[PDB]
Protein backbone atom coordinates (compact mmCIF):
# COMPACT_ATOMS: atom_id res chain seq x y z
CA UNK A 1 0.00 0.00 0.00
CA UNK A 2 1.77 3.31 1.26
CA UNK A 3 4.28 1.51 3.65
CA UNK A 4 5.61 -0.39 0.77
CA UNK A 5 7.06 0.99 -2.49
CA UNK A 6 6.67 -1.50 -5.03
CA UNK A 7 9.45 -2.32 -6.90
CA UNK A 8 7.75 -4.08 -9.66
CA UNK A 9 5.28 -6.84 -10.66
CA UNK A 10 6.18 -10.23 -9.65
CA UNK A 11 2.82 -11.18 -11.51
CA UNK A 12 -0.97 -11.85 -11.12
CA UNK A 13 -1.05 -16.03 -8.71
CA UNK A 14 -4.12 -17.88 -8.56
CA UNK A 15 -5.58 -15.90 -5.91
CA UNK A 16 -4.62 -12.18 -7.47
CA UNK A 17 -1.58 -9.62 -8.27
CA UNK A 18 1.79 -10.12 -6.76
CA UNK A 19 4.55 -6.98 -6.16
CA UNK A 20 8.25 -6.97 -4.90
CA UNK A 21 7.88 -4.22 -2.56
CA UNK A 22 10.01 -2.37 -0.24
CA UNK A 23 9.38 -1.50 3.41
CA UNK A 24 10.12 2.10 3.93
CA UNK A 25 11.29 1.42 7.59
CA UNK A 26 12.80 -2.07 7.56
CA UNK A 27 14.09 -1.65 4.08
CA UNK A 28 13.30 -4.89 3.65
CA UNK A 29 12.21 -6.33 0.38
CA UNK A 30 9.28 -8.39 0.18
CA UNK A 31 6.05 -10.44 -1.81
CA UNK A 32 3.15 -8.76 -1.06
CA UNK A 33 -0.28 -10.62 -2.56
CA UNK A 34 -3.23 -8.31 -3.04
CA UNK A 35 -6.12 -11.20 -2.50
CA UNK A 36 -9.14 -11.33 -4.50
CA UNK A 37 -14.07 -9.45 -2.67
CA UNK A 38 -16.73 -7.43 -0.45
CA UNK A 39 -16.49 -8.81 2.71
CA UNK A 40 -13.59 -11.01 3.84
CA UNK A 41 -14.78 -14.09 5.78
CA UNK A 42 -13.59 -13.49 9.17
CA UNK A 43 -12.92 -17.58 9.20
CA UNK A 44 -10.45 -17.01 6.37
CA UNK A 45 -8.87 -14.47 8.37
CA UNK A 46 -8.01 -16.58 11.32
CA UNK A 47 -7.17 -19.72 9.59
CA UNK A 48 -4.60 -17.05 7.34
CA UNK A 49 -3.47 -15.80 10.95
CA UNK A 50 -2.48 -19.13 12.39
CA UNK A 51 -0.24 -19.72 9.21
CA UNK A 52 2.19 -16.88 10.18
CA UNK A 53 3.13 -19.31 13.03
CA UNK A 54 4.10 -21.95 10.80
CA UNK A 55 7.81 -21.72 10.36
CA UNK A 56 10.36 -23.70 8.79
CA UNK A 57 13.32 -23.62 6.73
CA UNK A 58 11.76 -24.83 3.87
CA UNK A 59 8.52 -22.69 4.06
CA UNK A 60 7.86 -19.39 2.57
CA UNK A 61 7.54 -17.00 5.41
CA UNK A 62 4.21 -15.30 5.90
CA UNK A 63 5.12 -12.50 7.72
CA UNK A 64 2.15 -10.56 7.91
CA UNK A 65 -1.77 -10.72 6.68
CA UNK A 66 -3.46 -7.08 6.37
CA UNK A 67 -6.90 -6.96 6.12
CA UNK A 68 -8.88 -3.08 5.30
CA UNK A 69 -11.50 -2.14 2.47
CA UNK A 70 -12.21 -5.62 1.68
CA UNK A 71 -8.69 -6.10 0.23
CA UNK A 72 -6.44 -8.73 1.98
CA UNK A 73 -2.93 -8.04 1.50
CA UNK A 74 -0.59 -10.91 2.39
CA UNK A 75 3.50 -9.94 2.89
CA UNK A 76 5.88 -12.81 2.34
CA UNK A 77 9.74 -13.73 2.13
CA UNK A 78 10.88 -12.59 -0.88
CA UNK A 79 13.21 -15.43 -3.39
CA UNK A 80 14.53 -14.09 -6.47
CA UNK A 81 13.41 -17.25 -8.72
CA UNK A 82 10.52 -20.18 -9.02
CA UNK A 83 10.98 -23.81 -9.79
CA UNK A 84 9.37 -23.38 -13.37
CA UNK A 85 11.60 -20.71 -14.68
CA UNK A 86 14.82 -22.88 -13.29
CA UNK A 87 13.83 -25.93 -14.82
CA UNK A 88 13.28 -24.18 -18.36
CA UNK A 89 16.33 -22.35 -17.81
CA UNK A 90 18.17 -25.56 -17.09
CA UNK A 91 16.37 -27.41 -20.35
CA UNK A 92 19.17 -27.80 -22.38
CA UNK A 93 21.62 -29.93 -19.96
CA UNK A 94 19.10 -30.54 -17.36
CA UNK A 95 19.00 -30.08 -14.00
CA UNK A 96 21.79 -32.36 -12.45
CA UNK A 97 20.87 -35.33 -10.48
CA UNK A 98 22.21 -34.41 -7.03
CA UNK A 99 20.52 -31.16 -7.38
CA UNK A 100 17.07 -33.15 -8.14
CA UNK A 101 17.28 -34.87 -4.87
CA UNK A 102 18.48 -32.35 -2.87
CA UNK A 103 15.42 -30.41 -3.88
CA UNK A 104 13.26 -33.05 -3.63
CA UNK A 105 14.41 -33.90 -0.14
CA UNK A 106 14.05 -30.41 1.14
CA UNK A 107 10.42 -29.75 -0.52
CA UNK A 108 10.41 -33.50 1.39
CA UNK A 109 11.34 -31.86 4.61
CA UNK A 110 9.23 -28.97 3.96
CA UNK A 111 6.28 -31.04 3.69
CA UNK A 112 6.27 -33.41 6.64
CA UNK A 113 6.54 -30.05 8.64
CA UNK A 114 3.15 -29.05 7.54
CA UNK A 115 1.52 -32.07 7.57
CA UNK A 116 2.93 -32.37 11.07
CA UNK A 117 1.19 -29.58 11.71
CA UNK A 118 -2.29 -30.50 10.05
CA UNK A 119 -1.66 -27.77 7.34
CA UNK A 120 -1.98 -29.15 2.94
CA UNK A 121 -0.62 -27.14 0.08
CA UNK A 122 -3.14 -28.61 -2.52
CA UNK A 123 -1.92 -26.97 -4.74
CA UNK A 124 1.30 -27.62 -5.54
CA UNK A 125 3.24 -26.48 -8.60
CA UNK A 126 6.66 -25.44 -9.98
CA UNK A 127 6.01 -21.99 -10.02
CA UNK A 128 4.51 -22.68 -6.35
CA UNK A 129 7.98 -23.35 -5.27
CA UNK A 130 11.11 -20.83 -4.96
CA UNK A 131 14.67 -21.08 -4.84
CA UNK A 132 17.51 -19.02 -3.64
CA UNK A 133 21.29 -18.76 -4.97
CA UNK A 134 22.62 -21.04 -1.05
CA UNK A 135 20.66 -24.16 -2.93
CA UNK A 136 17.57 -23.78 -0.90
CA UNK A 137 13.92 -24.35 -2.23
CA UNK A 138 10.84 -23.58 -0.21
CA UNK A 139 7.11 -24.37 -0.36
CA UNK A 140 4.87 -21.07 -0.82
CA UNK A 141 1.64 -20.58 -0.49
CA UNK A 142 0.99 -23.57 1.83
CA UNK A 143 -2.43 -23.86 3.64
CA UNK A 144 -3.86 -21.11 1.49
CA UNK A 145 -6.52 -22.99 -0.96
CA UNK A 146 -8.14 -24.50 2.65
CA UNK A 147 -8.60 -20.78 4.28
CA UNK A 148 -10.10 -19.77 0.77
CA UNK A 149 -11.29 -22.37 -1.88
CA UNK A 150 -10.48 -24.19 -5.55
CA UNK A 151 -10.46 -21.77 -8.21
CA UNK A 152 -11.38 -22.37 -11.78
CA UNK A 153 -9.24 -20.00 -12.87
CA UNK A 154 -6.96 -17.63 -10.69
CA UNK A 155 -9.55 -14.45 -9.76
CA UNK A 156 -10.17 -12.99 -13.96
CA UNK A 157 -9.58 -15.52 -16.61
CA UNK A 158 -6.59 -17.49 -16.18
CA UNK A 159 -6.35 -21.21 -16.85
CA UNK A 160 -6.06 -23.19 -13.45
CA UNK A 161 -3.26 -25.85 -14.30
CA UNK A 162 -4.56 -29.70 -13.58
CA UNK A 163 -1.08 -31.18 -14.32
CA UNK A 164 -0.50 -31.52 -10.61
CA UNK A 165 -3.77 -32.34 -9.28
CA UNK A 166 -4.55 -36.17 -7.28
CA UNK A 167 -6.62 -38.65 -8.96
CA UNK A 168 -8.47 -38.80 -5.60
CA UNK A 169 -9.57 -34.74 -6.33
CA UNK A 170 -10.07 -35.20 -9.91
CA UNK A 171 -12.78 -37.86 -9.18
CA UNK A 172 -14.46 -35.77 -6.79
CA UNK A 173 -13.92 -37.10 -3.21
CA UNK A 174 -14.44 -34.29 -1.41
CA UNK A 175 -12.09 -34.83 1.74
CA UNK A 176 -8.48 -34.19 0.71
CA UNK A 177 -5.97 -35.53 2.86
CA UNK A 178 -1.91 -34.86 2.87
CA UNK A 179 -1.63 -37.52 0.23
CA UNK A 180 -2.89 -34.68 -2.60
CA UNK A 181 0.52 -33.12 -1.89
CA UNK A 182 2.99 -36.12 -2.00
CA UNK A 183 0.92 -36.74 -5.56
CA UNK A 184 1.87 -33.41 -6.58
CA UNK A 185 5.42 -33.49 -5.99
CA UNK A 186 5.94 -36.96 -7.09
CA UNK A 187 4.92 -35.49 -10.47
CA UNK A 188 7.10 -32.47 -10.20
CA UNK A 189 9.85 -35.31 -9.21
CA UNK A 190 9.64 -36.51 -12.34
CA UNK A 191 9.17 -33.27 -14.47
CA UNK A 192 12.59 -32.36 -13.00
CA UNK A 193 14.62 -35.73 -14.23
CA UNK A 194 12.69 -35.75 -17.54
CA UNK A 195 12.33 -31.92 -18.55
CA UNK A 196 8.62 -32.72 -19.55
CA UNK A 197 5.77 -32.38 -17.20
CA UNK A 198 4.78 -35.67 -16.56
CA UNK A 199 0.50 -35.08 -16.85
CA UNK A 200 0.01 -31.98 -18.96
CA UNK A 201 -3.85 -32.18 -19.01
CA UNK A 202 -6.11 -29.51 -20.84
CA UNK A 203 -9.24 -30.76 -19.18
CA UNK A 204 -10.62 -32.58 -16.09
CA UNK A 205 -10.74 -35.47 -18.11
CA UNK A 206 -7.94 -35.48 -19.98
CA UNK A 207 -5.96 -34.97 -16.82
CA UNK A 208 -7.53 -37.76 -15.41
CA UNK A 209 -6.87 -39.98 -18.59
CA UNK A 210 -3.39 -38.85 -19.28
CA UNK A 211 -2.98 -40.41 -15.22
CA UNK A 212 -4.70 -43.69 -16.30
CA UNK A 213 -3.08 -43.93 -19.62
CA UNK A 214 0.12 -44.15 -17.92
CA UNK A 215 -0.20 -45.63 -14.47
CA UNK A 216 -2.89 -47.88 -15.83
CA UNK A 217 -7.37 -47.47 -15.36
CA UNK A 218 -7.47 -47.92 -11.71
CA UNK A 219 -9.78 -50.87 -10.33
CA UNK A 220 -11.36 -52.27 -6.45
CA UNK A 221 -8.12 -54.28 -6.94
CA UNK A 222 -5.38 -51.28 -6.83
CA UNK A 223 -7.53 -48.67 -4.61
CA UNK A 224 -10.59 -49.75 -2.51
CA UNK A 225 -13.37 -48.36 -3.28
CA UNK A 226 -12.27 -46.90 -6.46
CA UNK A 227 -15.40 -47.46 -7.99
CA UNK A 228 -17.66 -45.90 -5.84
CA UNK A 229 -16.34 -42.34 -5.58
CA UNK A 230 -18.44 -39.60 -6.44
CA UNK A 231 -17.47 -38.97 -10.29
CA UNK A 232 -16.17 -42.38 -11.14
CA UNK A 233 -17.61 -44.28 -14.51
CA UNK A 234 -17.70 -47.55 -15.34
CA UNK A 235 -17.60 -46.22 -18.75
CA UNK A 236 -13.82 -45.07 -17.97
CA UNK A 237 -11.66 -46.99 -21.17
CA UNK A 238 -9.69 -49.62 -19.26
CA UNK A 239 -5.79 -48.81 -19.66
CA UNK A 240 -3.42 -50.80 -18.70
CA UNK A 241 -0.23 -49.59 -16.45
CA UNK A 242 3.18 -48.42 -18.58
CA UNK A 243 6.40 -50.23 -17.11
CA UNK A 244 7.59 -47.11 -15.03
CA UNK A 245 11.23 -47.69 -17.07
CA UNK A 246 9.28 -46.11 -19.98
CA UNK A 247 8.20 -42.99 -17.43
CA UNK A 248 10.74 -41.51 -15.93
CA UNK A 249 14.36 -42.76 -17.99
CA UNK A 250 17.33 -42.75 -17.41
CA UNK A 251 16.35 -42.40 -13.59
CA UNK A 252 17.81 -45.14 -11.49
CA UNK A 253 16.04 -47.75 -9.34
CA UNK A 254 16.25 -46.01 -6.17
CA UNK A 255 13.99 -42.94 -7.32
CA UNK A 256 12.14 -44.93 -9.52
CA UNK A 257 11.21 -46.72 -6.46
CA UNK A 258 10.34 -43.54 -4.67
CA UNK A 259 8.23 -41.87 -7.33
CA UNK A 260 6.24 -45.24 -7.41
CA UNK A 261 5.21 -45.10 -3.84
CA UNK A 262 5.00 -41.53 -4.17
CA UNK A 263 2.29 -41.87 -7.27
CA UNK A 264 0.38 -45.04 -6.18
CA UNK A 265 -3.75 -44.28 -6.22
CA UNK A 266 -4.65 -44.94 -3.10
CA UNK A 267 -4.03 -42.41 -0.80
CA UNK A 268 -3.99 -44.45 1.57
CA UNK A 269 -0.64 -46.67 0.53
CA UNK A 270 0.89 -43.64 -1.22
CA UNK A 271 4.32 -43.14 0.87
CA UNK A 272 4.31 -40.25 3.43
CA UNK A 273 6.79 -37.09 2.96
CA UNK A 274 8.13 -38.86 6.16
CA UNK A 275 8.83 -42.17 4.94
CA UNK A 276 9.78 -40.66 1.89
CA UNK A 277 12.70 -38.90 3.40
CA UNK A 278 13.66 -42.13 4.92
CA UNK A 279 14.00 -43.92 1.76
CA UNK A 280 17.24 -45.35 0.13
CA UNK A 281 17.14 -42.63 -2.70
CA UNK A 282 18.49 -40.20 -0.32
CA UNK A 283 21.09 -42.30 1.03
CA UNK A 284 23.84 -40.03 -1.09
CA UNK A 285 22.14 -36.67 -0.94
CA UNK A 286 24.17 -33.81 -0.60
CA UNK A 287 23.10 -30.31 -1.06
CA UNK A 288 24.61 -28.26 -4.29
CA UNK A 289 24.50 -24.52 -5.16
CA UNK A 290 22.55 -24.25 -8.45
CA UNK A 291 24.03 -21.60 -11.04
CA UNK A 292 21.35 -18.93 -10.99
CA UNK A 293 21.23 -15.69 -13.37
CA UNK A 294 19.15 -13.52 -11.70
N1 LIG B 1 7.46 -14.83 -2.38
C1 LIG B 1 7.98 -14.60 -3.63
O1 LIG B 1 9.25 -14.16 -3.69
C2 LIG B 1 7.25 -14.82 -4.81
C3 LIG B 1 5.80 -14.75 -4.75
C4 LIG B 1 4.94 -15.00 -5.89
N2 LIG B 1 3.59 -14.92 -5.79
O2 LIG B 1 2.99 -14.61 -4.63
O3 LIG B 1 2.87 -15.13 -6.75
C5 LIG B 1 5.58 -15.33 -7.13
C6 LIG B 1 6.99 -15.42 -7.24
C7 LIG B 1 7.88 -15.18 -6.11
N3 LIG B 1 9.21 -15.28 -6.21
C8 LIG B 1 9.99 -15.64 -7.42
C9 LIG B 1 10.32 -14.45 -8.32
C10 LIG B 1 10.27 -13.10 -7.86
N4 LIG B 1 10.58 -12.08 -8.74
C11 LIG B 1 10.94 -12.32 -10.05
C12 LIG B 1 10.98 -13.65 -10.52
N5 LIG B 1 10.68 -14.67 -9.65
Amino acid sequence: MENFQKVEKIGEGTYGVVYKARNKLTGEVVALKKIRTEGVPSTAIREISLLKELNHPNIVKLLDVIHTENKLYLVFEFLHQDLKKFMDASALTGIPLPLIKSYLFQLLQGLAFCHSHRVLHRDLKPQNLLINTEGAIKLADFGLARAFGVPVRTYTHEVVTLWYRAPEILLGCKYYSTAVDIWSLGCIFAEMVTRRALFPGDSEIDQLFRIFRTLGTPDEVVWPGVTSMPDYKPSFPKWARQDFSKVVPPLDEDGRSLLSQMLHYDPNKRISAKAALAHPFFQDVTKPVPHLRL
